[PDB]
């Protein structure tokens, strides 16, 4: 699954609605489709490209059509407008009639367009800048759509990636854990490292510096690639420290070590790799599979670190 969730897909769109706070049917494929006609994209697009068209039914229906697979009959042309661009109409993320024709709010010559607020945060979707554009549309949407996007949220955990940049994540698997990491972790053996990427570990939900992964390191992925959990750059050391909250699936061991030094490999930074557990008490069962030339870091002794192996440890002694 995506590591990129600025990457337009039908299931970003889908779960880019549902962060907005609409209900199961407005963040639906039918729903999806719709998103992405009004936005203009194209697979292979990112949410920061998105414009502000005006489409009237049948053409959001062609754009599906042509562009995401998923065809539609003209007897469909009425449940996009009332199962899904009606409420999103009603909450202000759509537009009726942007150009203002004299024409009755019912009739399918209706032109749609997104509005700003709902524009701005979708471009914004994937990034740092997504929460603070959500609240914006927010303040003018429905009670009802406030409430529930709110719920969610409230319904998570939150980490500081940077100042007023917080990233949600369920409360489950090993998020605690991941918290922490960035929290604890960071501040005391990395102050100051930018967040490249973040993944939920029980979630589809990412942030991932495409720009700065591309441009700056020279590093491209696999678009469904496995990746570390966190990974962060130091750019003062000009350390890339590629960690993992270490879950059933297991630690960075030889394989992954061996697979992780090529896909990280770059001139303009080194890697550190840091496996992560909640306490040495977790940390046991996987001590075994650790590779050499690693870190390890548990969360109830964060002062500590555990380095398997090193000429750096074996200088002489200094009366």
């Amino acid at each position: 699954n995506d590591i990129d969730e600025t990457a337009a897909t039908i299931d970003t769109a889908r779960a880019l609605l549902k962060s907005f706070g609409f209900e199961a049917q407005r963040h639906n494929v039918r729903s999806a489709v719709t998103l992405l006609a009004l936005a203009g994209l194209k697979p292979g697009d990112h949410w920061a490209d998105s414009t502000t068209p005006r489409l009237g039914v049948q053409k959001i229906m062609d754009w599906s059509g042509a562009y995401w697979a998923k065809p539609y009959a003209t007897g469909s042309r009425e449940d996009f407008r009332k199962k899904t661009l009606r409420q999103w109409v009603d909450n202000g993320f759509a537009v009726l009639n942007p150009d203002n024709l004299n024409i009755a709010t019912n009739s399918q010559l209706n032109e749609y367009c997104l509005s700003d607020e709902a524009a701005q945060a979708i471009r914004s979707y994937g990034t740092d800048a997504f929460e603070s554009a959500l609240v914006d549309f927010l303040s003018k949407a429905s009670d009802t759509v406030r409430a529930r996007a709110e719920a969610l949220r409230a319904a998570m955990i939150s980490v500081d990636l940077a100042d007023g940049d917080e990233f949600l994540l369920s409360p489950a698997g090993q998020n605690p854990l991941l918290k922490k990491m960035v929290e604890e972790f960071m501040p005391r053996f990395a102050p100051g490292a930018k967040v490249l990427y973040i993944g939920d570990t029980r979630g589809k939900h990412t942030r991932f510096e495409k720009r700065i992964f591309e441009e700056t390191l020279g590093l491209t992925f696999d678009p469904h690639g496995r990746m570390p959990d966190l990974v962060l750059h130091d750019k003062v050391r000009k350390w890339l420290f590629l960690m993992e909250a270490v879950k059933s699936k297991g630690p960075f061991d030889e394989e992954r070590h061996r697979t992780l030094r090529e896909l990280f490999a770059t001139p303009v930074a080194g890697l550190v790799f840091v496996n992560c557990f909640e306490n040495r008490e977790a940390m046991r069962q996987w001590l075994p599979e650790l590779a050499w030339e690693t870190e390890a870091w548990v969360a109830d002794d964060p002062d500590h670190l555990i380095h398997l192996n090193g000429s750096r440890f074996l200088g002489p002694y200094e009366r």
